């Protein structure tokens, strides 16, 4: 404890602005594109990196992070399409796994999602998941706990959406960097949680309703992570 | 000068990997990173895995630790223009995701915000290939590489990339990444890979019938540029 270095990858300006600004004694240092802001979150020590949108972005951040900053752990934030039914804008999604939606070797003999080389899915760590279900507990948010599944598309109903339904039927919910983040994790042998606020269905308005609603996403992702590394860094 | 080269697979690395002299190998974040000189040239040679974010990672290590002038990212690919056939080489004179899409927000298909449309490779890289190419009268096509996270085997896949990208020469799963990698830090680079097959509904019998010659023809071609280069 209080050895603790706390990693978090937001893609969006957005939420990323508000714990930026909470961040104390925080400093800014650009590379590869990516800035990384240091400092402390209410006493806990972060590395918080702004990645761009996409895989290669967050991969390329979460490997430069990894590299300069070793933290810990890494909580990767921002918003999601929800795909399970229960969830409404605003809710949070909690990874137990992350699989790419857009991968596709099954030519070659391997499971859909799954690129050569690794495993078909990206497991979440048992101990950020649970911290993280005690944080939801806490404050009282609707949450659901499941599949994330990203890809390089931003999902807006018709086909993209339906077919990503077919092939991963229990997926909560889709966006874009959760599993180029945990793949680069898996790779460095770092645990990761995945803890992202719901912006829209995915559905033929989820552009505006993105567009609309990814300031709350923004508030209670957000929200969530200050509580998950409160509560990662003592109870 | 120093020349960094990205290989997704052991065939088509394994074969330079053993060229090297004065070798060291760095291993991190489950990549292999063979330093050394190639025919004496000083060179940095990385197995990435495959895939888009596999290959971003190496990329960012690559660049991070050993700090090339340049990048080479080599390999097989699916041969798209018509004149290509197996052992053939393509030369990216531009790289773009095949399967990046936020349209929904006004950016161009295959392109991500905070990032081109597409990714230029470096004149001077792209001619010095051209001129190998030349000396060692291969057939080839210089163009636009596409990249993606799926093997392309005909069918709707394939229907899609004529789709958005007609010009496309060719297409694979790590190119753009690189590219995309190398604009973050302003990295010149440039993709010379072979054809193992024509990304139809064939081309995994062609790929697994083809992958060796694709290698040898790839390796041959980085070795002839690094020379070229130095
Ligand atoms: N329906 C949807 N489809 C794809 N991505 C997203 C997102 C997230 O917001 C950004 C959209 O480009 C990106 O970082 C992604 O992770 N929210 N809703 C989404
Ligand atoms: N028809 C095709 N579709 C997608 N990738 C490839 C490739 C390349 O070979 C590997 C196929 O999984 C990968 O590294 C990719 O870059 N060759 N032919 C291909």
């Amino acid at each position: 404890e209080f050895s603790m270095k706390i990693g978090i990858i937001g893609a969006m300006e957005e939420e990323v602005t508000l714990l930026r600004d909470k961040i104390e004694n925080r400093q800014t240092i650009s590379l590869g594109g990516c800035e990384i802001y240091t400092g402390q979150l209410n006493g806990t020590e972060v590395a918080l990196l702004k990645s761009g949108i996409g895989k290669v972005a967050a991969a390329l951040g979460a490997t430069l992070l990894l590299e300069h900053c070793k933290p810990d752990v890494i909580i990767n934030t921002g918003s999601a399409g929800g795909l399970a039914p229960t969830l409404k804008v605003g809710d949070i999604v909690v990874s137990d796994e992350a699989r790419y939606h857009d991968a596709d070797v099954t030519a070659f003999g391997y499971e859909y999602g799954q690129l050569p080389g690794c495993p078909a899915g990206f497991k979440a760590d048992d101990k950020l998941i649970a911290a993280a279900e005690a944080c939801i507990a806490e404050l009282n948010l609707n949450a659901v706990r499941g599949l994330i599944v990203s890809g390089d598309a931003f999902i807006n109903g018709s086909v993209g959406l339906a077919k990503i339904r077919h092939n991963f039927p229990q997926a909560i919910a889709v966006e874009m960097e959760a599993t180029a983040i945990a793949h680069v994790c898996h790779n460095f042998n770092v645990p990761f949680v995945v803890v992202r606020a719901i912006s829209d269905v995915a559905d033929q308005q989820s552009h505006l309703s993105f567009d609309e609603f990814l300031a709350v996403a923004a508030k209670q992702s957000s929200l969530m992570v200050e509580s998950l590394v409160q509560k990662l860094a003592h109870g």
